[PDB]
C-alpha cells in the first residue's frame, strides 16, 4: 500500500521484510523513527530526505519520531565513512543538539492528536548510563566476529590505511539499542534512513528481537546524488544547509533552479509532497512543450516553502 | 638484581623493557601491582604464584598493590580463553570481592611502613563512569585492526567454532585503563601477571604513554604447570583453594605432600622464600642419600603455613 507508492517516486532503496511490514502498516497506524546525529548546527540537504519521509508517514496516518543522537553524536557513526570522525566537544554538541531539535520541528506536527510526532534524544538513557551495564546487558549480544564483516565497517577494517577506533567500532551497538528503547517505551516498530544506514538498522532489529522478542521493521531511503553523480547536500564551499543563516533563502531557491533536468523530476518526487501524477504530468508537459521545462521553477518553489515557508519563498525573490 | 633473581627460579616468562626496568628498579622503591577477578568467592594456588610474586617486590623494598576486579569480574577476561565466561550477578560478585579482597590482605603486609601494600578495586573508578566517557576517553586510544590480531584473542576470532562478544572483547580496554589509573594515582610503574596476562599489561603499557606519557613496565611470571603437564591447581574436589572452607588444611598439606620429584625443586622456588641456595642445596641432600626426598614435606610445610598458618599446619597433622 504505503511501501508501493514510495518506491514508486523511487524513495525505497531497501526493506527487511517487504510482506510483513506492508502488512503491519494494514492492520493500522504504526510507530517509527530517524536518527541524526549532531556533526553540525543544521541539517541539509542529504537529513532532509528522511525527515521529508517520516512526513509522508505522517499524513499516511502513521506516528513519526525523529530522534538527535545527542549521545551519538559523540562517539561517530563510521558507516561506510572513509576515515575516523572528529570527537567534538560535550558542549558544542549540546549547542548543536538543541539547533537540530528546533529545526526538525517545524517539518512535522506535533499536536495533529493520534500521530503526534515526537522529538528524542539518545543521550536521555545513554548519557547516564554505566560502562559496564552497557557492556554486559547490551554488548553480550553481540558477536565481533559478524561485526567485523558488516558492510558499513568493513573497508575500514580489510584496507591499507583506513583504521577505526574502539569508539566508533561500538557506535553500532549504540544505534542498535535505541532502536529497542524506542521500541520499548513508544512501541516503535520501524525505522527509516540512508543507504549507509542498513547495516546500523539491522542490528537494531536483531536486538529488539531478543530483548523484547518483538518483530521489528527497517527501511532505508536511497541516497540522494545529482545525475552528473556528484554527492549531494554540497555545493562549494558550503554545503546547502536548511539554516538560513548558513544558506540564505534566496541562495536557496537559486540552487534548486540550477537543478539539472536529469534530476528535476526525480528531486521533485524527492524533496515535494506532490502526488507523483502531477509530477509525471509535469515531465511529460515540459516535454511536449517547446518553451523552458518550469519543472525547475516548481521544484525551487516548493522546497523554498517547505524548509523557509511563504516568508524565505518571498525572501528568494527580493 | 631482583629481576635476575626471580629468573633464578624461573619465576619472569617475559619483561617488556627489562633494561629500563632495571635501572629504574636500581634508582630506587617502586609501586607494582596485579589483578585478580572474582570469579569464585576464592582464589587457588594458580593465583598465589602472581600474589607471592608481590610480596617477593616488596620484601625488595617496593610497594605491591593487590587490586581486585571488582568491574573487570562483572566483564570477563578472554585471554587465551576458548569459550565465553558467563556473566554472574552484580550481587554476587560483589560477594566473592569481599571475601577475595580479606583472602588477600594476610600474604602482603598493609603497616610495615613505606613500603605498605595497597587494596584497590577497579570497581571504584568502572562503577561510576557513564559509558559515553568510556567510549571515547579511552575508545579513541584503540584501534580496533590491532585488538583482532592480539594473541590473547586472535583464538576466538579466526575460527568458525569460537566466537567472542563484544562484552569480553572490551576486557582489554578496562585492565589497561587500570594501569593508567594505578600510575596516575599511586605511581605504580609495573604490573606482573601470568603469562596470559601479557596482552593486558602491554595495553596497559601503551595507553599510560598515550595519556600521562609515562614509562610504564610489564613483567609477567610463568603460569606454573605440573611435569605431568596437566593443569595446575586441580585435583579431584575440584581446584585445590586458599580458603580452607573449600579446601580443608589437611587436604591442602596432602597434595603438595604428595607433590612429584619433577616438580617438588621448581614449586619450591614458586610457592616458598627459601633461598635458592638452601633449595638447590636440598635438591642435592635428596639427590645422593638413601633416604626419601624431604623436598615434599619441606614444601607441605613450607607453604601451607603461608596459607594458613601454624593453626591450619597442626590441623593438617591431625
Ligand atoms: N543524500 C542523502 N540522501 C538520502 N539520505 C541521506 C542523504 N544524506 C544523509 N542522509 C540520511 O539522513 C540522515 C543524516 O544523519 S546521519 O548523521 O547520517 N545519521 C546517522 O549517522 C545515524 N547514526 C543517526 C542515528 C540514527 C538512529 C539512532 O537510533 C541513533 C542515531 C541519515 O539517515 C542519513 O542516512
Ligand atoms: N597456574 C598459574 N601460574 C602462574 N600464574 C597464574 C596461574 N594461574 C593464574 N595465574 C595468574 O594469577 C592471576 C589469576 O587471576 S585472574 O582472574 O586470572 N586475573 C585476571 O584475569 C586479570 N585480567 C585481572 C585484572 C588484572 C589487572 C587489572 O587492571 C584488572 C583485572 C592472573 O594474573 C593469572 O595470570
Amino acid at each position: 500500500n504505503l511501501i508501493k507508492q514510495l518506491q514508486e517516486r523511487g524513495l525505497v532503496a531497501q526493506v527487511t521484510d517487504e510482506e510483513a511490514l506492508a502488512e503491519r502498516l494494514a492492520q493500522g497506524p504504526i510507530a517509527l523513527y530517524c536518527g541524526f546525529d549532531p556533526t553540525a548546527d543544521s541539517l541539509h540537504l542529504g537529513h532532509l530526505v528522511p525527515l521529508l519521509c517520516l512526513k509522508r508517514f505522517q499524513q499516511a496516518g502513521h506516528k513519526p519520531v525523529a530522534l538527535v543522537g545527542g549521545a551519538t553524536g559523540l562517539i561517530g557513526d563510521p558507516s561506510f565513512k572513509a576515515a575516523e570522525r572528529k570527537l567534538n566537544t560535550e558542549e558544542t554538541v549540546q549547542e548543536w543538539v538543541d539547533k537540530i531539535r528546533k529545526q526538525v520541528a517545524p517539518f512535522l506536527d506535533f499536536d495533529c492528536g493520534e500521530n503526534s510526532a515526537i522529538a528524542a534524544n539518545n543521550y536521555d538513557w545513554f548519557g547516564n548510563m554505566n560502562v559496564l551495564t552497557f557492556l554486559r546487558d547490551i554488548g553480550k549480544h553481540f558477536s565481533v566476529n559478524q561485526m567485523i564483516n558488516k558492510e558499513a565497517v568493513k573497508q575500514r577494517l580489510n584496507r591499507e590505511d583506513q583504521g577505526i577506533s574502539f569508539t566508533e567500532f561500538s557506535y553500532n551497538l549504540l544505534q542498535g539499542y535505541d532502536f529497542a528503547c524506542l521500541n520499548k517505551q513508544y512501541g516503535v516498530v520501524l525505522q527509516i534512513g540512508g543507504s549507509d544506514q542498513w547495516g546500523n538498522i539491522t542490528s537494531g532489529i536483531d536486538l529488539t528481537r531478543r530483548l523484547h522478542q518483538n518483530q521489528v521493521f527497517g527501511l532505508t531511503v536511497p541516497l540522494i546524488t545529482k545525475a552528473d553523480g556528484t554527492k549531494f547536500g554540497k555545493t562549494e564551499g558550503g554545503a546547502v544547509w536548511l539554516d538560513p543563516k548558513k544558506t540564505s533563502p534566496y541562495k536557496f531557491y537559486q540552487f534548486w533552479i540550477n537543478t539539472a533536468d536529469a534530476d528535476v523530476y526525480r528531486f521533485l518526487k524527492f524533496f515535494t509532497f506532490m502526488s507523483i501524477e502531477e509530477i509525471n504530468a509535469l515531465e511529460e508537459e515540459d516535454k511536449n512543450s517547446g518553451k523552458a521545462p518550469r519543472a525547475q521553477y516548481v521544484l525551487a518553489e516548493q522546497v523554498t516553502r517547505l524548509v523557509h515557508g511563504e516568508e524565505g519563498l518571498q525572501a528568494a525573490k527580493r
